């Protein structure tokens, strides 16, 4: 599958994440 | 414009957003 | 199917409509 | 991440459901 | 127009369904 | 950006607005 | 709703449709 | 890369294609 | 909920997979 | 296929462009 | 939010932008 | 045209690749 990258930022921190596809 | 809900969620709290289109 | 929920806005008054799939 | 929200039917039996991204 | 097909499950039935755009 | 176009038809009248990208 | 605006060349024709939301 | 399939529809006729993410 | 098909492909070989909503 | 139509900018270099589906 | 990131191009002058959703 | 990056991961290997719009 693809794997898209997203700073998620709705947390308190900020932490890059993979969004799986 | 079109204005659909979402939670956003962190790392313990989350809360309502809207997202405008 | 699923029903998104969703508010069209225009001239300050919303509405809600579903977004059938 | 960010928890969108959709009424899941079936045959005639609807429950909202999460959907998480 | 594009007829995309999704298999659609309630309670253990499912049925293939077309969704046109 | 790509900034696509839609006619967004509210209450009281359409009207042809961006949505840039 | 939006109402998207795009030619149609799937058919013969390419024509120019509305596709709602 | 992810294939979607769907069907091209015309005025008449439809056919198979591909859709490559 | 929805069950999309699409194949995974990668190397001239693809496989089917099911993408869930 | 879709051809949906987009303005696509760069340095305030803007165009319409096709975008195939 | 999530921050996706894209290079936005303009006559081949590309850079890193972000789009929150 | 925007490049979004997503990683590809097939059956031999993954391989961070463009996605462009
Ligand atoms: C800003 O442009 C985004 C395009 O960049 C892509 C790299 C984004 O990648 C995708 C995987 C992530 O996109 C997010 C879902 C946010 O974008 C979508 C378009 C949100 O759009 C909203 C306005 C739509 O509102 C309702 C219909 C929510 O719809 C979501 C997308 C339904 O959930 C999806 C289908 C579940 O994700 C697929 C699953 C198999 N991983
Ligand atoms: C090229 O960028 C397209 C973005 O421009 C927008 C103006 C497009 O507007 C939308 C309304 C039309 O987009 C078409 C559906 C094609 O784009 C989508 C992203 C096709 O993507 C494929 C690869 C996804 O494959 C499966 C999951 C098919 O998914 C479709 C989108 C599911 O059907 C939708 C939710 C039904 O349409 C909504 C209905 C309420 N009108």
């Amino acid at each position: 599958a693809l794997v898209f990258f997203a700073e998620d930022c709705g947390s308190n921190k900020c932490a890059i994440i993979g969004l799986m596809v």
